[PDB]
């Protein structure tokens, strides 16, 4: 039986609690009760035919609770990221939510092994709609997130979002908690293809990472990591990316070896 952790993020009054209670407790009330810091609960779901025990940390969206929320970003498998189509400041704030999560995970952190369901919520409201499906779908899908139009009041989109959410999370768990490689684009970036070819026909390790002689260890480190995320054969399906990755790895150590050796014979 699978044990996972789900959190909710997004501005106050956006509907995080009511999305969760609509699907898990089959209930909805119009009366607002702001989450105070964080609400913890356990629910059980059966998706695929894996039995999933879901630890939910429903977070409070008000900024006053910044310090309360920071403890609960680590070891997260799924995120319910919510805004209100009727209030565009909640959609714009979503970059800040990603930033806040990304720092509580440190530089190790790869939100790419986390499933995100973006919920454009309250589509049922008569009120003037200020965020359109194009804009939210583009912001979400361009980041590898799922996107759904939802209403906790009507139920629209709720069951479909949660079914897609938990299936992506089951797929993530069956792959060791690493983002599953999707057949829907075993293609590859153009800059990926350029970097692989530029790395074949390169005979110098300075130019292989894009740095000139006399570079800090910290600069060759930071050149290396941007190529590593670009070219790792797990992430990049282009032919020859494994050899390009190996070449980048070996170049980094060639430079790091001579840097520290020139620091030891000089100063
Ligand atoms: N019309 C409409 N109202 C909604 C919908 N979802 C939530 N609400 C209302 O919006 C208010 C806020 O909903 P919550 O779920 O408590 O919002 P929240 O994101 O949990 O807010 P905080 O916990 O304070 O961050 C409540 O009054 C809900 O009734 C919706 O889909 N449609
Ligand atoms: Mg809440």
């Amino acid at each position: 039986a699978l044990r996972i952790k789900v959190i909710s993020m997004g501005n106050a009054e956006v509907g995080k609690s009511c999305i969760i209670k609509r699907y898990c407790e089959k209930r909805f009330v119009p009366k607002y009760q702001a989450t105070i810091g964080i609400d913890y609960g356990v629910t059980k779901v059966h998706i695929k035919d894996r039995e999933i025990k879901v630890n939910i940390f429903d977070m409070a969206g008000h900024p006053f609770f910044y310090e309360v929320r920071n403890e609960f970003y680590k070891d997260t498998q799924g995120v319910i990221l919510v805004y209100d189509v009727g209030h565009k400041e909640t959609f714009e704030s979503l970059d800040g939510w990603l930033a806040e999560m990304k720092q509580e995970l440190g530089p190790q952190g790869n939100i790419d092994n986390i499933v995100f369901a973006v919920c454009a919520n309250k589509i049922d409201s008569t009120k003037h709609r200020s965020v359109d499906e194009s804009e939210g779908r583009l912001w979400s899908e361009s980041k590898g997130f799922l996107y759904f139009e939802t209403s906790a009041q009507s139920g629209e989109g709720i069951n479909e979002m949660f079914q897609a959410f938990y299936s992506a999370i089951v797929d993530l768990c069956d792959n060791g908690g690493k983002r599953p490689v999707s057949a829907i684009n075993i293609g590859f970036t153009k800059e990926q293809a350029d970097s692989i070819r530029r790395i074949r026909n390169c005979k110098d390790s300075w130019d292989m990472l894009g740095v000139k002689p006399g570079a800090t260890r910290d600069e060759v480190n930071k050149a290396y990591r941007k190529l590593a995320v670009l070219l790792h054969p797990d992430k990049c399906m282009a032919p020859g990316s494994e050899d390009a990755f190996k070449a980048v790895v070996n170049a980094r150590t060639a430079l790091l070896k001579n840097i520290k050796l020139e620091h030891h014979h000089h100063h």
